[PDB]
């Protein structure tokens, strides 16, 4: 369920060239969406100020900093994550040092952890920790955190997908290499992480309809969190060879050819149930894959898909949830990638409209019911923490990656 997107359309023209029309309706929500991007960016940047001491507040400083949780998704590690997102933002050195802070806390909890991804596990601790130590210059620091992340294994019970399985380890890997800008972690170890991946799709999967096949919970998972968008999504980040492209190219065509009479992408293979429009599970999560895939491939079946899932969104996509996983702040990405893809200020103007919508609506949606605000509602997935975090990078709009999801 989501609220009716009845906001304006974007308007191409240059008007005013008025005169203002006087009966348009014209509230608190048309007057953000009127702002010029200049003011626009800094009012919700003030506002993600806001939400970040509020989530530093309660993650942090009310819990007497005693860390139980831990991962990015809903433990400190998404506290810390924001405060790196903030630091980028305005260099604020204070935000960087509390990141280590937490980062530090969360390996201290995090031994005797099994999970080994970026979203969920130890190598997003790990990744974190390195890259905030390389940009504080303490070199020490950063080789800890680099020895940590080298000495996970994945078990060959591992699944595929990026919340538990190989891609989500495989997406720590790529990420901690691209920020460095080293080769922090082997090739040969990500190749091998690759190889699994192709070897093990290859054969649940069939040349004839998807080439390319995994489960996780027995389901045959569409989307990006535990299912085939999620995986290509990883794997478009690495160097094919070019069966290997053939094979990612494959299964997102199956996708493309398969999705429901609405647009809309199921959950898992023959689903009867059109109804999640979420970054885990639909629309959102293959829209950004599909963004890359244009971007790599530059097809027009891709470039148009992606075009096509973002409509979807935009009736669909504002969702009565506040957070990044399945809410507003996490499709307000499909529009910011979309943007970044064509240029097209049509695209940055959707991705204005939702974020308006949250920040006009949201705290009173959530505090009377009509929004739900996460389980942990401090959060970075669930939560206000994701909301924060998609604020702090409109400021920078084609700077902006869902966080955990796009390189
Ligand atoms: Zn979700």
């Amino acid at each position: 369920r989501f609220f009716r997107n009845e906001m304006p359309e974007f308007v191409p023209e240059d008007l005013s060239g008025e005169e203002e029309t006087v009966t348009e309706c014209k509230d608190s929500l048309t007057k953000l969406l009127s702002l010029p991007y200049k003011s626009f960016s800094e009012k919700l940047h003030r506002y993600a100020l806001s939400i970040k001491d509020k989530v530093v507040w309660e993650t942090w400083e009310r819990s007497g900093k005693r860390v139980r949780d831990y991962n990015l998704y809903t433990g400190v590690l998404g506290t810390a994550y924001l405060l790196f997102k903030s630091y980028q933002v305005t260099r604020n050195e204070d935000d960087l040092k509390l990141c280590l802070e937490n980062v530090e806390a969360c390996d201290v909890a995090s031994r005797d952890s099994e999970r080994v991804t970026f979203i969920c596990g130890y190598a997003g601790v790990c990744a974190l920790g390195a890259v905030a130590a390389k940009c504080l210059g303490d070199d020490q620091l950063y080789d800890r955190y680099l020895a940590r992340f080298r000495g996970i294994r994945l078990p060959s019970d591992l699944p595929y997908e990026l919340l538990y399985g190989r891609a989500g380890y495989l997406w720590a890997c790529l990420f901690l290499n691209k920020h460095i800008g080293q080769e922090s972690i082997s090739s040969e170890r990500m190749r091998s992480v690759v190889e699994e991946i192709f070897r093990a799709g290859r054969q649940l999967g069939n040349k004839g309809t998807c080439p390319l096949m995994y489960e996780w919970h027995g389901k045959r998972y569409w989307g990006a969190a535990h299912g085939l968008a999620g995986i290509m999504n990883v794997l478009m980040h690495t160097e094919l060879e070019p069966d290997e492209i053939k094979d990612v190219k494959g299964t997102l065509s199956y996708m493309i050819q398969n999705r429901f009479p609405s647009g809309n992408y199921l959950s898992s293979e023959g689903s009867k149930s059109d109804r999640l429009v979420h970054w885990c599970h639909g629309a959102p999560g293959v829209a950004l894959t599909l963004v890359k895939a244009a971007q790599v491939y530059n097809t027009k079946e891709f470039v148009e898909a992606a075009m096509e899932a973002g409509e979807v969104v935009w009736s669909r996509g504002l969702l009565k949830r506040v957070g990044i996983c399945h809410g507003i702040s996490g499709n307000t990405y499909v529009f910011l990638s979309l943007y970044r893809l064509t240029r097209n200020p049509k695209y940055l103007y959707r991705a204005k409209a939702f974020a308006s919508f949250l920040l006009d609506k949201s705290e009173k949606l959530i505090s009377e019911g009509q929004m739900h605000g996460g389980d942990r509602p401090f959060s970075l997935f669930e939560g206000i923490g994701g909301m924060a975090y998609m604020l702090l990078d409109m400021n920078d709009p084609t700077q902006a990656l869902f966080p955990g999801y796009e390189l």
